[PDB]
């Protein structure tokens, strides 16, 4: 029933593009919209998001996340790891690098999701979420050294699993940081599952 | 130690501006970003408000409300949580009521309401709270309901059970092109993982 007619380039920067889009609504009224594009997709999505499951015997499972600068936000935020696949490069590939890179542990695909959106009313951005669990018992894994790349800058923080959602609500009550919303998302399902 | 230099306007939309934003890195060294805001904030504590509507019925198991949409900037259907931006003075809780009634038809209680949380942070300021509410299926209120979509608004709604809500949303995108939003994924993994 709806779909596209056109697209007018706004204006585009090296890394983000705004477009004037036209469509047909399903009255079969002309409309349009206001839509953020990436200008660097070539790639089944944009991005990759890691959901790292640091698994030690005889301690709390963890999921392991990342707090950073986020000049759009002008603040620090919490988020899974995460980051743009490289061209040629897999939603699995990318994963695990940028889990090594900005966690510096190494750990295994469990399962990877089809593409899905961030922003969908503002933008065509998307990802894969790739589960990879993380054998922190490994001697890989012991000291575990984080490669950033050039500008990144990222601190590492362990969460219990069984206390996801709590220990968010503190690290924000405490921290003033901004949680991602995929993060607070699987959090409050690992609440409501009960 | 990292903080906002300046914001440089870029381009200005209706309702998106693309900015040039100066911020400190930590080595001390000015940098520079791409950065893709709303117009529309005013004193809202967030942009919008997603919905996580608990289905909850005698005799049935929960279900998680969602919606199917065209989304101009993806280009094609998308299933979310119900949500919308919040209105000038409109609180995170009424905003979410009433998103979830236009959009779904269903009255909602609220159970619980997120910190504003980003929406894709190495990209836009955008922020939403994630507001659970639990739908009382057995009132007659909630017997037959009725969107109300507001002027170009169009949505269908799609109730899946919680208890298989992962391999529901696998099934819909392995019988037709759409896209699963990202929140809404990350709690279907959830539900899974627990
Ligand atoms: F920011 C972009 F998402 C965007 N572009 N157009 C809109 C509208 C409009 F009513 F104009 F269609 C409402 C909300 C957001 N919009
Ligand atoms: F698109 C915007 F999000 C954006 N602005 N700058 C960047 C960079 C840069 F390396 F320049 F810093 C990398 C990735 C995305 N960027
Ligand atoms: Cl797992
Ligand atoms: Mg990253
Ligand atoms: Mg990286
Ligand atoms: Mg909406
Ligand atoms: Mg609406």
């Amino acid at each position: 029933k709806q779909y596209i007619i056109s697209e007018e380039l706004i204006s585009e920067g090296k890394w983000v593009k705004l477009e004037k889009t036209t469509y047909m609504d399903p009255t079969g009224k002309t409309r349009t919209w206001e839509s953020v594009k990436r200008t660097t997709r070539k790639q089944t999505a944009d991005g990759v998001a890691v959901i790292p499951v640091l698994q030690r015997t005889l301690h709390y499972e963890c999921i392991v996340l990342v707090k950073q600068f986020r000049p759009p936000m002008g603040g620090y935020c919490i988020e899974f790891p995460a980051g743009l696949i490289d061209d040629g490069e897999t939603p699995e590939a990318a994963a695990l690098r940028e889990l090594e890179e900005e966690t510096g542990y190494k750990g295994d695909i469990a399962e990877c999701s089809p593409a899905v959106c961030m922003d969908p009313g503002l933008s065509n951005c998307t990802i894969h979420i790739v589960t990879v669990t993380i054998n922190g018992d490994d001697a890989e894994n012991a000291r575990p050294k984080p490669k950033p790349g050039d500008g990144e800058f990222v601190e590492v923080i362990s969460l219990p699993k069984n206390d996801l959602l709590q220990r968010l609500d503190a690290l924000v009550a405490e921290e003033h940081l901004t949680v991602d919303a995929r993060v607070y998302s699987y959090a409050l399902a690992l609440k409501h599952a009960n």
